[PDB]
């Protein structure tokens, strides 16, 4: 249930589709001095390769075999990283995808990221190997084979995920040979894992297979440290399925967060900001011990999985910014932060006829993370984990960590604001007015730098400074004009 990220590291960051080579330099040079626990990587297992569409991104979600050979980079690439990673201190979660191989529709050959032979159609996967028996066929009670209602837990967990076939998570064969793929990436180093499609497989496979787990590689990491587990289980209610069925396992997506906020945020149904005072299991959510947040995913920044039309992305930067750093200042579960990138996003009839586009490539080679001289990135990499709003609220819940939640403010509507101990105090105003008013924070007596619109540098502030008296209260100005419209100041950014 522990990320094992170092002491004062409280968030992960999602860097989707990136390369080996640019997330190793990206530790050493950005996510080691700028505080950051660690990075989630895309599945560095063997895919199948797809032309149409042109290499999706979601061809990494059909795997060939459990060699570590993608469009990220080889076995050698993947090991320097995490090792140059862990060295500076950043850990590295990966996406296990153990619930299916290919979909089963998808022609037999040498169409994969390494070229290894595999026919679906004959459950033939050799480089594992898998065979016919290692897959549900038999035991999927559906007529389709696919999974056709999710009011039956059955064959969500033992039918084909829209095609993909299905393991026999039950073999202790099977169980054995992902085992087998695991502990390859936790004696390299790895520190936890995603586990993709939770939903679809049972919590007492899912446990099978964890108790073949090592512990993580002790050159690193203290004797018995345990791999972090975070199941990928979309649990909105409405289905038989419930995310506590997996607690036992280890923490669980929780899908209920970003789709309420972003529903909060773009003020959505009379819902408003006001409303956030008992965030957190108050609004239905799991335990704040078990949950792995985030305003957004992968899946639905793209209109995949589920969340609904309501989800903040990096294209509602504005709205955006200010979500993530609610989400980065509130107490609630353990954060992971989405590093995506741009692609022609082309809506027709309200739906994104290019939700598939992979990442920005040539001729099919994924390219390289660009550094740019004012700290963005290059090449289409969106990178928000380098937006100083969302960076600095970062490094705000470091500080901060351990801290209760406290005086919380709001005006009725969407003005409101509340603090981190005595350690930090945020104000936000997402109404159609000016918010002008002198609050307590909670913070010791001296001028703080707003670090959304700022930072400190060399003793100074760069962008607004806010005042704090000895009574703890400060005086807090925001237009509803503003290009960030919150403010967030903390023991840290104090002058
Ligand atoms: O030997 C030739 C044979 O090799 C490969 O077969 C593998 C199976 O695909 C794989 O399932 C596994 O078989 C085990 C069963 O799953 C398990 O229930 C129990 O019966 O033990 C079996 C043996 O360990 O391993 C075999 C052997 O590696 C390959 O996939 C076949 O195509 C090939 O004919
Ligand atoms: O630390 C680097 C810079 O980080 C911040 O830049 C961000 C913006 O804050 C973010 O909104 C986004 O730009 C959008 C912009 O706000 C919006 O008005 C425009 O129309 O669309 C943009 C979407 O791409 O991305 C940049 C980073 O690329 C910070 O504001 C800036 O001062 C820092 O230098
Ligand atoms: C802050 O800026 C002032 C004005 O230039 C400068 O004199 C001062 O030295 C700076 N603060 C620090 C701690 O360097
Ligand atoms: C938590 O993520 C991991 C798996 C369960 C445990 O005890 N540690
Ligand atoms: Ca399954
Ligand atoms: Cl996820």
């Amino acid at each position: 249930y522990s990320p094992n990220t170092q002491q004062g590291r409280t968030s992960i960051v999602h860097l989707f589709e990136w390369r080996w080579v640019d997330i190793a330099l990206e530790c050493e040079r950005y996510l080691a001095p700028k505080g950051f626990g660690g990075v989630q990587v895309s599945p560095p297992n063997e895919n199948v390769a797809i032309y149409n569409p042109f290499r999706p991104w979601w061809e990494r979600y059909q795997p060939v075999s459990y060699k570590l050979c993608t469009r990220s980079g080889n076995e050698d690439e993947f090991r320097n990283m995490v090792t140059r990673c862990n060295n500076v201190g950043v850990r590295i979660y990966v996406d296990a995808v153990i619930n299916h191989m290919c979909g089963n529709a998808v022609s037999a050959g040498t169409s994969s990221t390494c070229g290894s032979y595999f026919n679906p159609g004959s459950r033939d996967f050799p480089a594992v190997p898998y065979s016919g028996w290692d897959f549900n066929d038999g035991k999927c009670k559906t007529g389709s084979g696919d999974i056709e209602n999710y009011n039956d837990a059955t064959q969500v967990r033992d039918c084909r995920l829209t095609g993909l076939l299905d393991l026999a998570l039950e073999k202790d064969y099977v169980r054995s040979k992902i085992a087998e793929y695991m502990n390859h990436l936790i004696d390299i180093g790895v520190a936890g894992f995603r586990l993709d499609a939770s939903k679809h497989m049972w919590p007492g496979d899912i446990k099978a297979i964890l108790d073949k787990l090592h512990n993580l590689n002790s050159n690193w990491f203290p004797a018995g440290s345990k791999p972090f587990i975070y199941q990928e289980v979309i649990d909105l209610g409405g289905e038989p399925i419930k995310s506590s069925d997996y607690f036992g396992n280890g923490r669980v997506t929780e899908f209920k967060y970003g789709a309420k906020l972003g529903t909060v945020i773009r003020k959505w149904n009379g819902e408003k900001m006001s409303y956030l005072k008992n965030w957190g299991e108050g609004w239905g959510f799991m335990p704040s011990d078990r949950a792995l947040v985030f305003v957004d995913n992968h899946d639905n920044q793209r209109g995949h999985g589920a969340g609904g039309a309501s989800i903040l992305t990096f294209w509602d930067a504005r709205l955006y910014k200010m979500a993530v750093g609610f989400m980065l200042a509130h107490p609630y579960g353990f954060t992971r932060v989405m590093s995506s990138y741009r692609w022609p996003r082309q809506f027709q009839n309200g739906n994104d006829v290019n939700d598939w586009v992979g990442p920005p490539n040539n001729n099919g080679v994924i390219k390289e993370v660009t550094i740019n001289p004012d700290t963005t990135c290059g090449n289409d990499w969106v990178c928000e984990h380098r937006w100083r709003q969302i960076r600095n609220m970062v490094i705000f819940r470091n500080v901060v960590d351990g801290q209760p939640f406290t005086n919380w403010y709001d005006n009725g509507s969407n003005q409101v604001a509340f603090g981190r101990g005595n350690r930090g105090f945020i104000v936000f105003n997402n109404d159609d007015w000016s918010f002008s008013l002198t609050l307590q924070t909670g913070l010791p007596a001296g001028t703080y730098c707003d670090v959304i619109s700022g930072d400190k540098i060399n003793g100074n502030c760069t962008g607004i400074k806010i005042y704090v008296s000895d009574d703890g209260k400060a005086h807090f100005s925001i237009s509803n004009s503003a290009e960030d419209p919150f403010i967030a100041i903390h023991a840290e950014s104090k002058l």
